[PDB]
């Protein structure tokens, strides 16, 4: 039988370590024979697993549209996902609006603020000898930075996370769509505020932008607010969560990063290749053949980046975290026109989070009396990472 037949990104079998990795490795093995397979989940769709097959699809925008970027579609009411859910020429026009603020140069001005914030966060529990690395640190670092970027209150991470939960999971329609509406209500308030009292944040910038000389509609602005809050907060928190979990038990990886801080940027890349949370969809717009498979219009193809990132044709020793790996052309941040807008930013956030955490708490391990939990979906990673460590001292407060 085939692992593709029941492949489902929201229901990936977990191995004894609590991750979907044993399954990903088995699927990677089958993909060497069958790089694309049909899954009966979600009414029938294609699962693209080979690295070259994903390349092939992602590069063919004529036949594979981003109208199917999320599948099943994320709950955003009547709003489309800004940039992510569009094809050119529309997609390019909107992305040029936010390209500067997201340029490495524009985000790098937050680097030291990130370091300080990460250290202030660690201070909150270093004296306690225990904490859930995901909720205490991984969820907070990107949520607080994203907040500041969008001109939102850094302290309300919990309300933002609830909106994301609704958008990506919450199985009850009414629920998910009603909570997404709460995000919309808040966006509208924020937009009206910035309209009169502009700031230096990204929302203020797009609010004052124009396409074809005309100002953006409130719907377009809510669209930007949404995709940026989701991007900045979801995958980033699940990726950092998975990295803290890995460093909690992998004493070998951990000691090397402490001994060779200079290898951290490279390691972050390798860790992005191994724990990349994302899987993305494409809507088929015309008959197209990729490998042995011919897809039909209206069908959906899911790009299983985690499998391709383990393709022996593209990576030597794919199942090992080789921190000195270079070049590392993983597909965790996409490729082509939809590349992740937040690529440099997640790299800096991880670099900073890892560096300061290991500097502050070099010794720690998973809590033997509390459970870890892995969230599945289009953005997958550890949701809870209870750890313990010797009690330490705050830097401030
Ligand atoms: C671990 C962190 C992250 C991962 C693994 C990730 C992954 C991705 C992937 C796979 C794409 C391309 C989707 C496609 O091919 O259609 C993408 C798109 C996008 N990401 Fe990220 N992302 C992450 C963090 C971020 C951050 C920090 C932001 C917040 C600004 C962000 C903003 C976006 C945007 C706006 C797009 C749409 C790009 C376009 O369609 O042109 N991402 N991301």
């Amino acid at each position: 039988t085939s692992l593709f037949t029941t492949a489902d990104h929201y229901h990936t079998p977990l191995g004894p370590d609590g991750t979907p990795h044993a399954f990903f490795e088995a699927l990677r093995d089958e993909a060497e024979t069958t790089p694309i397979g049909w899954s009966e989940a979600y009414g029938g769709h294609w699962v693209v697993a080979g690295y070259k097959e994903i390349q092939a699809v992602i590069q063919n925008t004529k036949a594979f549209s981003n109208k199917g970027v999320t599948f099943p579609r994320y709950e955003t009411g009547e709003f489309e996902l800004m940039m992510a859910g569009q094809d050119d020429p529309v997609h390019k026009k909107y992305r040029q609006l936010v390209a500067k603020p997201f340029s490495p140069e524009a985000t790098d001005l937050f680097t030291e603020q990130l370091r300080q914030s990460t250290n202030d966060l660690i201070d909150a529990r270093i004296e306690l000898g225990e904490g859930d690395a995901a909720t205490w640190l991984a969820n907070e670092i990107p949520a607080r930075l994203t907040a500041i970027l969008l001109g939102l209150p850094p302290e309300d991470g919990d309300t933002y996370r609830r909106w994301v939960w609704a958008i990506t999971h919450v199985e009850n329609p009414e629920e998910g769509a009603e909570i997404f509406a709460e995000l919309v209500a808040h966006a509208r308030t924020l937009i009206a505020e910035r309209r009169t009292n502009p700031g230096n944040d990204i929302m203020s910038r797009v609010i004052m932008s124009k396409i074809d000389g005309e100002s953006l509609s409130e719907d377009d602005l809510i669209g930007f607010f949404t995709i940026l809050l989701l991007g900045g907060i979801d995958a980033t928190a699940r990726f950092l969560s998975s990295v803290f979990w890995r460093l909690a038990w992998d004493i070998e990886l951990r000691r090397r990063l402490i001994a060779h801080p200079e290898l951290i940027p490279n390691a972050v890349d390798e860790l992005l290749r191994f724990y990349g949370p994302a899987m993305v969809g494409r809507l088929v717009t015309q008959e197209v053949t990729v490998g042995d498979i011919t897809m039909k219009p209206g069908q959906t193809a899911m790009l299983w980046f985690p499998i391709a990132s383990r393709d022996r044709s593209a990576f030597d020793s794919p199942d090992n975290i080789v921190i000195e790996r270079t070049p590392n052309r993983h597909l965790s941040l996409g490729h082509g026109i939809h590349r992740c807008l937040g690529a440099h930013l997640i790299r800096v956030e991880a670099r900073v989070a890892i560096t300061e955490f290991l500097k502050r708490i070099p010794e720690f391990s998973l809590d033997p009396n509390k459970e870890c939990e892995w969230l599945m979906g289009q953005v997958a990673g550890m949701l809870h990472v209870p750890i313990i460590f010797p009690k330490g001292k705050r830097l401030s407060e």
